[PDB]
This record gives C-alpha cells, structure tokens and sequence, in this order.
C-alpha cells in the first residue's frame, strides 16, 4: 500500500504508480515536473509480499520513452526497493538503452542511480 | 512484432512475451527451461516504432521473483534492444535487487548481462 | 591537483590518494571507522589534463579486498569522474565482484554508488 | 601466474597485463587490431591468494583515454574474475566514465561486458 502514489527523484522527475494487489506496477513517468509532452507510459512489478524483518521491498519498472508527442528510440529500466517509514524511499539502480546499430552497441546503454521520495527535493 | 514469441538466454532460462501494438510486453520468465514452479509475471515496455537506419529495439521488462512456489524478495529488470533478421536476438543488460535491511543496502543489487535467441544454447 | 588527498564516502570509508602528474592514481582504501585493518591497496588512472569547460575529470581505480588482516576473494572498481570548487566531490558508481564457481558466476557482480567529499558525512 | 601475458576480448581489442607478486596489475590496454595512437596505460589489482575451490581470481583495472596522441576525457574501469584451464577465460563488467558538465552528469556512465580469451576471436 505505501508505494501506491507519487515519487520524486533528486532532479525533479516525477512518477505516479498504482501498485496492485498481486504484483503489479502501473502508472506514469513524467521526466519533469509539469509537463503534457513529457508523461510516459510505466509498467513493473513488486514483491507483493515482502518479508517483515524491517527489509524492503523489491520492485522494478520499465520506461519506454516513446509517447504520442516524442520518441527518443530508448528505454529505461528501473531496479530497486521501497523502504517505507517517515523517510520513506524508493532506492534505484536504472539502466538506460538506446537503439543503436550493431557498430554503436557496444555504447548503447547507460547506468545511473535514482532516489525517489515522497517529498519534492529543494 | 519480431518480439512477439519464446526466447532462450544463453544459460537454460525461457521466456515469452507478447508485444502489444502501442509498446506494451506481457509474458512469463521461466528461469529453468522445462520446470513450471520457476515461472513468474514479467511485464515491460519497447519503442513500438523503432528508428528507420536499421538501429536495434529499445525494451525493457520486470520480474519480480515471487509466484505461487516461491519468494526470493528480489526482482530483476532486464534492459536492452531487439534486433531483427535471420540471427535476430535481444541483447540485455539486468539489475536483480533483492530486499535488504539498510545495513545490507550497499549489497542489494547485482548486475549481469543475458543474450536472448530464438533457438535453445547448445 | 584537486584529487591528491582524503576523501569520504557517504557512509563511513576512507580513501587517499596520490594524483601523479601523467595520470596515475595510487593510495589506500579504508573501508571502515578508521579501523586500520580494513585498508586496502588503490590503483587507478585518471585524465591528467581534463576539458576546462566545467566538464568533470574523469578518473577510475581498483582495490583487492586482500591485505594482511583479511581476503574477501573479490574486488571493486569505481569508475567516475572528479567536479573541483567549493563543493567538490567524486561522483562514482562502483562494481564489485567476487571469485566465485562458474555455476555461482551469474552472481558474481555487485553494482553501487559512492560520492566522495573533502569532508566528513554527517 | 595465469593473468600475465596477452588478453583478447570479443571485438579485437587487446590487453598485455602482468600480474605482480603481490596483487598488482600493470600493461597496456590497445582498443584497436594495431597502433600505437590507440595504446593506453592500465593498472588494477587482483587477489594475489584466490580459493582454491574452483573458484575466479577476483580482479579489475582502469584505463584512462589519454595517451600521448588522443584524449577522449573517460575512463573505463572492468571488474571481473579471471577463470584458468584449457579455455581460461576474464570475465568482466566494466564502466566507461565520461567527463561531463553538471547537466549531463547523469549521462556520464556507460556499462558494458567484454570476455576476454588467450587467443583471439574471428
């Protein structure tokens, strides 16, 4: 119940998810913080029962940045888990691949981090 | 969709996936080839309109490690491209998070690559 | 050099280094509280004469988690880049992977991130 | 020592490496099939006292673009294990750095694998 809802990451991006009774992660990613042109279709999953010795919970999602305005011929895949709690948190590793030819795939993918919270950064 | 369909990584794991018109995917990963209890949900998201220069397939998908045998509190996502023709393939780079304790975040994540073909690895 | 010295991570570890003038990177790496059995070798390289247009410097290096007191069979390679001026930092992300059996090989890489600063984390 | 000597990974770069007594990795990395513009300085570590299990030698360096003909402002780090016998073997994960400004910063780092072979590939 506590990732439904809306997360910030440290630039600004936002992304509003449903999380579903069995697993499922759906909802939008937008990549500023208000605007029509930059909201994105989001699909993942989550563990939908997690353990109780105070770890998190693992989910993931897809970004494919593709949307009826722009298309950037990428997607993004975000890795992490949900820590809920007054300083609640979703920690991520994302992974950033473009469509590239066979000569340029060796460059085709970027690694980054996100963290998400409840709260707009500053 | 040449994305549509079964596909093997190098290593004895399936999966099938449906690619739908505007970019969604919606399959099963099975992590060994021909044991039902290792099949779980897996959801993600391509450029259903790839570039025209005979650049890859951006995409991206999710499985949480958890289905009605298991729960490893752990979800991988798998980011990379399709690529077309008589030796096509979905050349992937993954993120498996599992849930940890803050004190066990630093080790949460691992990083991988998976080649996925048509055809069984030898 | 704005790199030659100590820095801090983000979570109680210690590194020194020595920037020499053609590009190599040689210190020590200590994990811990200032617990001198957990200090490491460090070798690395770096871009000795970086773009002067606000651009990071990017730099890269090893430790071995053997020394006299302790061999964890792995080793961490953090790959970054260096911002100089009054908050100067080295932003990182960081592979970490252990000797394993080849059937254990799947799960051999850890991926992070570090932050380095000049001063001490709360 | 098996390390020592010349490496080839799956796309016709090649590394010269010795593997110090101690756990030091010192050579030269060269991206192309021959020439001296495209020859870099590498150095790493490696476990100089691996299991005897079966297990990889834990191990990683860094090459910073820079020689005496190019500067590409980057630096790649691999982190992998070295496997020996009839089809010894380093595995590697690596990161490739660029020197960014602020506002490209999350566009910095590039993740790839090579599999690095005593003889060389096509």
């Amino acid at each position: 119940a506590g990732i439904t809802g809306t997360w910030y990451n440290q630039l600004g991006s936002t992304f509003i998810v449903t999380a579903g009774a069995d697993g499922a992660l759906t909802g939008t990613y937008e990549s500023a913080v208000g605007n029509a042109e930059s909201r994105y279709v989001l699909t993942g999953r989550y563990d939908s029962a997690p353990a109780t010795d105070g770890s998190g919970t693992a989910l993931g999602w897809t970004v494919a940045w593709k949307n009826n305005y722009r298309n950037a011929h990428s997607a993004t895949t975000w890795s992490g888990q949900y820590v809920g709690g007054a300083e609640a948190r979703i920690n991520t590793q994302w992974l950033l691949t473009s469509g590239t030819t066979e000569a340029n795939a060796w460059k085709s993918t970027l690694v980054g981090h996100d963290t998400f919270t409840k709260v707009k950064p500053s």
